[PDB]
């Protein structure tokens, strides 16, 4: 709860070397910035999202998600990613996610508008 | 741009009868509430997300995404959904999305933590 | 069972105008050809897959999936799609699917190797 | 080509401890069996799929996919999984996949019919 808040807030790194900095609010909000090590991305981008401010205490992870639109002062990649996953606490804390990356397309190209992938975030690296 | 802002802001309905009410901010923010016609959901839930405040003008859609954590004053479904998609404007304006719904799980059950689906939102119904 | 076999076997069409011709075997096999109305595709491509030869009889759909590699005598698109979904029988019989389309990539590009989408197949159109 | 055939054919293991045994045919076929270490699964299940019998030689992976219906002599889990991904050869050869697992459902429950995940297969473990 406040446990999750404290667990989630901070800097995370994924397997690609991207950096996710986030504050979890007591109200279930996630707010922060994201810097992608790959793709059409430079510097930091705003992120917002939500999390289960009251997960179970049977050892279950904590559900959460967030979005980045790939526009900032330096680039506009006409796209947006959402990550959906769960926070697991402890000595090797992790956010395990799957993500959808959608590009704005013509109607003709809409069938190929969305990439899918997975990112695992840790507190080190 | 301001076009997208004006296009996106408002009430949308999906094929299931769910209701998405959203304000698009000039800064690329999405803020609002979501009421799901199905699943472990009651009343409205906070939503936040982002959108490409400056899509292309070659007739491409506008990328966007948002999250809902399935906790409010009435229920806690220990889960969170992200929708990723694009807004298409005009007489039959649409937000075409794919979504990931993750439940908090034990580590044993993490492989089955995430549902995937698609929702199409329109301004009527 | 033999019901499913009879239900599934035949020609289906999706919302894009693609054509899926399939034989369901008594052993749970699916075999046939696919012709895509869109993308880097021409003529027919082999398809194979499986289905639950013994679904429930509580009105549940019948789970199934199949793959196409996008290589034939005319083109090689260095890619393969899998469709996962369920057959629903009756007067407006449907196969409702989600699909993953993966392209062979460099290791650098693997994070963007896979598109996701949804196709609905019917017996007419 | 024959390279891919030789690369792919054999026994693979994923991070969960599941075992995938496959023969790649010269015609682009994949045929074999799958034994899942997790879920509603026992013993081996038939699998079929396809692969790009002629990938590029710029170091790109080889696209492929396959399906398992979760019915055999011991169990019927009313479901089917498709894996979509790419084979990468060499000293630490890998098949990197994403998967869709669909359960037969009522029409009411169709929105939650499909799980999504990722599996990485290697030749050892
Ligand atoms: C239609 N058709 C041929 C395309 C043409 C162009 C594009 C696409 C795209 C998606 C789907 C198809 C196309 C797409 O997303 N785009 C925009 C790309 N946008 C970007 O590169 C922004 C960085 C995204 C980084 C990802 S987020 C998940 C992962 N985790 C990380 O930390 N980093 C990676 C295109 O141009
Ligand atoms: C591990 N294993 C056996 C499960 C056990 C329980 C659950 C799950 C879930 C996901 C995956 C597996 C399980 C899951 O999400 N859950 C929480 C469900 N949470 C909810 O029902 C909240 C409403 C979500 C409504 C969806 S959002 C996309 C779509 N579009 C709409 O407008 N409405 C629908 C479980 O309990
Ligand atoms: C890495 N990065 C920038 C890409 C560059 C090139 C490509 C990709 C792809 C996928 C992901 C990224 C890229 C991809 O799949 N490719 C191959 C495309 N392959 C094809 O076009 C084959 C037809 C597929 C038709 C689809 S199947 C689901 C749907 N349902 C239907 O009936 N028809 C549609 C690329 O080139
Ligand atoms: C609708 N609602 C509440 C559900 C109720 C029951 C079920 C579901 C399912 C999917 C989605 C929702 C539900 C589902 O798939 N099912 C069948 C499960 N079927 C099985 O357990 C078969 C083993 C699958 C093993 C996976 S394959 C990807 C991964 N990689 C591996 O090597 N092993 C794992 C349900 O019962």
């Amino acid at each position: 709860m406040g446990r999750d808040e404290a667990g989630i807030t901070g800097t995370w790194y994924n397997q690609l070397g991207s950096t996710f900095i986030v504050t979890a609010g007591a109200d279930g909000a996630l707010t922060g910035t994201y810097e992608s090590a790959v793709g059409n991305a430079e510097s930091r981008y705003v992120l917002t999202g939500r999390y289960d401010s009251a997960p179970a205490t049977d050892g279950s992870g904590t559900a959460l998600g967030w979005t980045v639109a790939w526009k900032n002062n330096y680039r506009n990649a006409h796209s947006a990613t959402t990550w959906s996953g769960q926070y697991v606490g402890g000595a090797e804390a992790r956010i395990n996610t799957q993500w959808l990356l959608t590009s704005g397309t013509t109607e003709a190209n809409a069938w190929k508008s969305t990439l899918v992938g997975h990112d695992t975030f840790t507190k080190v690296k």
